[PDB]
């Protein structure tokens, strides 16, 4: 059995918690803490491990962007650290291809990264690779087909309906079709031959819509709307089922949990979260 584990995030701070969610019987455990509380981090999953990447911790006590990567390992219930990379980045975006881990974007106090970086768990490196076109925080990234995607965010001045494709033997960013909606701080996630950008910020108003992009047609098209409109939310893929979690919606620091199921087009509520929280990280793997 394969968990949906959440990492962090933010309410009234930043947060430290590791929980892991069971859709096959509806339960939530509570995890090793994390070693820094952070939000605006990135998830993601390379050889069983779940790693943590960026991010920031927001507390009373001072603000720190986060350059960190660490990794849990559920047959131990145990946080190491790994290699930080060459700058913090908070609302960060991060895909796998081959095993490497891209850290995409992201902020560093009022510098917005173009930068992009690479990261190889059997050397405990990062490298630099070629940057984005854009400067873009709030990045949604996924990766389809060994390529890798940058989706909208905040590019210091602007929301951006902008998208890109990074072509990694060629080192090389090219600009794909935009999304028809603006789209910051958006969940974006892979399923089939599409790529998803769920929910996000327009630059007035948290989204409930949802579009997805279908690599061999190069265009956008609306799905069902999500049942709650949702900035900074986590957003995952279990089973072939996209899942969505927590996030801001202009009122609330949702505890929600919702899944899409693309055969029927239609989202359902699966769960709450054990408290309403934003800027989650969000992966899965084997139960600890
Ligand atoms: C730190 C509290 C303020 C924060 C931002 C305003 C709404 C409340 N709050 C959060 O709950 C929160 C907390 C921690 C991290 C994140 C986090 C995660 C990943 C991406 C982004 N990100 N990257 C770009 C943008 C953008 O503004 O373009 C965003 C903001 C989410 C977008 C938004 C703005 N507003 C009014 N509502 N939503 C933010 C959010
Ligand atoms: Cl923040």
């Amino acid at each position: 059995g394969r968990l949906i584990y959440t990492a962090g995030g933010y309410f009234r701070q930043s947060l430290s918690y590791l929980e892991a969610y069971n859709p096959s019987n509806g339960s939530w455990l509570r995890l090793a803490d994390l070693q820094v509380p952070r939000s605006g981090l990135a998830g993601c999953v390379v050889g069983g491990l779940l790693y943590a990447v960026g991010g920031r911790n927001n507390s009373p006590d001072g603000n720190t962007d986060s350059s960190a990567l660490d990794c849990y390992n559920p047959m131990t219930n145990q946080w190491s650290p790994c290699a930080s990379m060459s700058v913090p980045r908070n609302r960060i975006g991060v895909g796998v291809i081959d095993g490497h881990i891209y850290a995409v974007g992201g902020s560093h106090g009022c510098i917005h990264h173009s930068s992009v970086e690479r990261y190889e768990p059997e050397r405990d490196e990062w490298h630099l690779v070629a940057p984005m076109l854009t400067r873009r925080i709030g990045v949604g990234v996924a990766v389809l087909n060994r390529l890798l995607y940058a989706v909208g965010g905040f590019d210091g001045t602007n929301r951006l309906n902008s998208a890109e494709c990074y072509y990694p033997e060629r080192n090389e960013w090219r600009m794909i079709t935009p999304m028809n909606t603006i789209r910051s701080g958006a969940g974006v996630c892979v399923l089939h031959n599409c790529i998803y950008a769920a929910g996000g910020y327009d630059g007035q108003d948290q989204l409930n819509s949802v579009e997805r992009y279908d690599v061999e047609t190069e265009t956008w098209t609306f799905v069902a709307p999500m049942r709650h409109h949702r900035s900074a939310l986590g957003i995952t893929v279990h089973q072939g089922k996209i899942y969505v979690l927590g996030g801001y919606d202009g009122h609330t620091f949702l505890d929600s949990v919702e899944c899409y199921d693309p055969d029927s087009d239609t989202w359902s509520e699966v769960t709450r979260m054990t408290s309403g929280r934003s800027g989650v990280g969000v992966a899965v793997t084997m139960e600890p």
